[PDB]
Order: structure tokens, then sequence, then C-alpha cells
């Protein structure tokens, strides 16, 4: 199973902080072949990155339209994507879930909108706070895997990852055997659904708050394939965190 | 007043399709100190838009994100807009408000955040088929103008559009004359909230199905200070919708 590090930008950058950052990224010598590093930086900072970036690190964009080419202002379809050569997309990111509305049914759509365009694909999914507490993590993530689960046709271009909100700015931690359990269930979705050989083929990331110094002890876990990465890819160090995952 | 003529190519184009079209549009011959026109290509386009467009064509961004820098995955916010140079953005388009959800609220926030940032923008709003069915036009574009008109402080850089949104998708068709009535109440709205000086120098765009055939009809009203131009502007021919406002 092949360690995907991805680094997501948010709505962040210049275009002279992303030049000095991706010069610090390529400084770092690993073999694309053994590891997967993609960096998702804003729509329209895309062409920049992705010249800036050398062709070990994989590029994709934040979000992707539901509906194909037309009329949809402001919206990326994925046959545009691909006419791009955009090779990732993250689809379901709380954050859009939360102050966008996306919904499962849009999850689901956007997916298979997708894949159908050859597109590989960052899933996102996670309990809140609330949902936590009240001891509804396993149903509510089996609800939302279930969701868009049955149209993974090659497990090597979906990627999947867990999102603990009750520990995104809630002053909680989520701590390695925590997320590892998690990550076990969501796997375990994966193959009661997909089968054995799918259910170890995907990789599952963590994608709650990851840094320098968790990265590894989270990495260290048996079905942690590696992370989404918030603010910390915003910094030189992301190497390190690129590093702990070689 | 200077007429003003944008391009909302929408979620729309190939690389290919774009070096096309832009190929098509410089070899219009026209002073871009005496006439406006912009062109809206998809984010992830921009660039590639931009670098293809002579100066004589301003460019912008179909949408912008209400807040700022920061974690809000697959928005772009002004402030990246503005360090890319980008001019222009489309804010409100019935588009977002239909299949986005985005409220007069959202509008006033995205605008307020476009002149903080020294962007230009092109406000959208415009009643539905029903509301227009219920004599509820003027009251339905007083509650939206009004829900963000108190914002503008330069009234060259905030461009209005009306959106009959009764005539598109619905088999009828607005007049010319319809629409002229609507631009003097919009406009009238803007000089008892802003003062005459204002609503005289504010240009307010038609945004309904503007082609070859009716632009000139369109334009030479009063109150029409040019438009946002969709499936038209896809095509060579929109350089003739721009000669009808040189």
């Amino acid at each position: 199973r092949k360690y995907f590090v991805a680094a997501n930008w948010k709505c962040n950058g210049t275009l002279e902080s992303i030049k000095s950052l991706t010069n610090s990224f390529n400084n770092l010598d690993f073999d694309p072949s053994k590891l997967d590093v993609v960096v998702f930086p804003v729509s329209v900072h895309y062409d920049h990155t992705r010249k800036l970036l050398q062709s070990k690190f994989s590029t994709g964009i934040q979000n992707v339209s539901k509906f194909g080419n037309g009329s949809y202002t402001g919206e990326v379809s994925a046959e545009i994507a691909k006419d791009l050569n955009i090779e990732y997309v993250i689809i379901g990111h709380f954050e859009r879930r939360k102050y966008f509305h996306e919904t499962d049914e849009d999850v689901r759509e956007k997916l298979q909108a997708s894949l159908k365009n050859n597109l590989k694909a960052v899933v996102c999914f996670g309990e809140s706070l609330e949902q936590r507490e009240q001891n509804k993590t396993i149903e509510v993530i089996t609800k939302q895997v279930k969701a868009f689960v049955d149209l993974i046709d090659n497990f090597d271009n979906v990627i999947l990852v867990y999102e603990p909100l009750f520990a995104i700015g809630t002053g909680k931690t989520a701590t390695p055997e925590q997320a590892q359990l998690v990550h076990k269930e969501i796997r375990k979705i994966v193959k009661d659904t997909c089968g054995e050989k799918q259910a170890n083929q995907i990789r599952i990331l963590y994608g709650g708050s990851v840094n320098t110094e968790n990265c590894s002890s989270l990495i260290q876990q048996e079905d942690i394939d590696g992370f989404l990465v918030g603010n910390a890819s915003l910094k030189e160090s992301f190497v390190d965190i690129i590093k702990s995952a070689m």
C-alpha cells in the first residue's frame, strides 16, 4: 500500500509565498513511484503552482462541480479538469459540507463525475463533536462512506480521508490510537461492500490536525496510509512531514 | 457613461477552444478607454485566457469567497484575486443563487470583501417568473439591490446586472421596453439611496439572453449600459455584439 501525503493549501497563498514554498518542496528528494505527494493549491493558483513544482509532485484542485460543462457560473467541471490534466480533486471536505451545504448526494455525484473523467479523488468524511459524544461515530461514518463507496471501480484512484471534526477547533485532540480504530472500521466497511482485495488496496488518510510533531506516530498506525495536511502544508517544515512517510 | 460588455463563459471551454476564441476576439479593433470589454473564464482557465487576450480586454473571475484567506477549501478570496491582479468578479449570478444557495447576505459580504480589496464587481440580481406573475418585480429587485447598494463607495467599480429570470428557460422573452422599465427603476433606486450623481454614473447591464440579433435594440435603451453575455460569448460572433456598443 503506497503512502499518500497531500497538502491542502485551502484558501491561502500569493504568487510569492507559493514560489518560495514550492522551492523548498522541490529540494526534498523522494521517489514518486514509492510515495504519492499531492499539492492542492487554489484554483487560480493551479497553473502557477504546477509550473513551479517538479514532476515528482502531483497537483489537484480543492473542489469540482457535480454538474458537467454548461451554465453553472463559478464552477469547475471534471471535463475541464481532465482537459487541463489536473490529476486529483478533493471532494466532501468538511469545510465545504459545513460552509457550502455540500451533502452526501453531492459527494456522490461529484465522485461519479470525477471518475467518469479519469480524475483521481480524495474523498473526505467524518463526524462532528456532537455526533461523537452521542456515540454515533461508526454510524455516521458508515452512512457517509456508503453514500459513494459503491462507485469506486479502481481502488488506486480513490483515496479516503477521515476528518475527525470533533477535534478540529474544539479544544480536543485525536490520538493515533483513536484514529486507528476509526480507520480500521472505515476499511472494514470497504471490505464488506467491495471486497478484501479492494479494502487492502485503498488508502485511508488522516485528515485531522497533522504537524511535524505527531505525523510519525499517526503514519505508524496500521490503517493510516498518510494524511491530508492543513496549515502545516503552508510551511517549509511540511517536507519533514513527507519524510515521516519515506 | 461608459458602455460595458462582458463575456460570462460560465462553466465552458477547453484550452483549445479558448485559444481559438480569444484569437477572434483579439482581431476586433476597439479603444478600451471608450468601451469596457470583460471576459470571465473558468478560474482554472484565468491564466491561460489572460495571456491569450490582449490588454484591451479586461478579465475577471465568475465568483469570489465571502471569507478572506484561511480554512475555506475550494474558495477563492478577494485577497488572492488582488494578488493576481484580477480586475473583476461576478457576484450573485442567479446560477449561484439557484444551485449554490447564495443569498443576498452572501452577496453583501462578497461585495464588501471585493471592494475592500480593490476589485471591481459585477453584481447580479433579478426576479423569477413566479415573482413576475405576481407583479412583484420592482419589489423583489428593490429588496435585492438595497441589500448591498449602501456599500458602493465608487460608482465606477461596481456594475449592476439585471437578470430577468422569468425569461430564462421559461419559453418567454424579455423585450427591450420591458428591460428598460426595470433598468430605470433600478437606477431610480440608486438615485434615492445614493444620490443622482452616483445613479447616472453606475452602469446597469442587461443579463438576459443576448445575441447578435437583439443586442442593438437593447443597448439603444436609455438605462441599459451593456450586457453580461452568456452562450453568445462562446462564439466568434461575440465580436459583433461588442461592435453594437462601439
